[PDB]
């Protein structure tokens, strides 16, 4: 799916707007930040970074790596990269069709026992409770301004803009929390349904 | 990859309501299970062919029109039924979050506050709509008039009907709960935009 690749491209542009990174660092920072809302692995990120440089959306250059005298290629947005980010953001969100394996499972719980359905709904609750705690913990790092990608972004932004920049990162994680809480409530409603069947 | 095995599970679930030709499978899928696990023609048709080749479905020729043409109808085999049961037993595999609206919101500072309002209003509209669609679906499930549900019920012992229907409704109640959460989130975002 090419639409998903283009979205990964947009997430990399967003991350790299906080400052240039090597390939390895980009993938580590990605997974610890934007990766919580659009996940990308090493094997997805490395080839896209290379295409983006080939397309001249990114500029590559050699900087010191470690302290033994090794250098590594760090990627920075070009002016074309900056334009592409702006254009990507302006475009409307394309909503992909619903693919929810848990709702799929629930729709046909009759294939198994009511005890099996309870186990599925408890595993749903477990999953979204742990997501909620991660999201709440991420908000705390964002509001403290200690998250390392956020801190780098802020050091490159005028102080006048910090409230805005932080507010939007928080907003994203409030959305993960709101959804998590709806999923838990839904599963709990399902558990009560199962006692009446 | 694993997405194909999930679509396969969706197709076994749908075909447990009775045999279908490829076209009617795709059509009924899009009007039922496709609302919670979507499949396009480019995935459904070849998955059906793979499922027949692995003997989970039996294809047979049935009359197509009245001039002696035929078409292929697919029924679950015994191995298909077994596969459906074994699939359902396994834990749900939760994929990592890929949400294009959350990604957009995270970096709203890339555009103007006006651009952010447009995105959140489009988000509200989209989920207000999903909500109304799911509510319409629940009315026809509860009325037992949805044609796939009706066919499923004609083939099931009366004792199982309450359970069969409740679970379809549960799935749509999930769609409604998520949609309402998305709307509330976006409204909070709109209020936030006014403070900046
Ligand atoms: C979207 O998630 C995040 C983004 C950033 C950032 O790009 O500055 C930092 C921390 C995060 O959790
Ligand atoms: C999971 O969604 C549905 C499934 C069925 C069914 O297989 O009987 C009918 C209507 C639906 O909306």
């Amino acid at each position: 799916s090419a639409k998903d690749l283009m979205t990964l491209r947009s997430a990399l542009l967003a991350l790299l707007s906080s400052g240039p990174l090597t390939g390895y660092d980009a993938s580590q920072r990605f997974g610890a930040s934007v990766g919580f809302v659009w996940s990308g692995s090493d094997s997805q990120i490395y080839p896209e970074l290379r295409k983006m440089e080939a397309e001249e959306l990114l500029v590559g250059s050699d900087v010191p790596w470690g302290s033994k005298g090794a250098t590594k290629t760090e990627y920075a947005l070009s002016e074309k990269g900056w334009e592409a980010l702006r254009k990507a953001w302006y475009e409307p969100v394309t909503y992909g069709p619903t693919r929810d394996p848990a709702r799929l499972k629930a729709a046909y719980f009759e294939v198994g026992t009511n005890g099996d359905a309870r186990r599925h709904l408890r595993a749903h609750i477990a999953h979204f409770e742990q997501q909620k705690i991660q999201s709440e913990s991420m908000i705390d790092e964002l509001k403290a301004k200690t998250h390392p990608t956020l801190a780098r972004r802020l050091e490159r932004s005028p102080k006048k803009e910090h409230e805005r920049i932080v507010a939007f990162k928080v907003l994203a994680y409030e959305g993960q929390i709101a959804r998590a809480q709806a999923e838990i409530e839904w599963a709990e409603k399902g558990l009560k349904l199962l006692d009446t069947l």
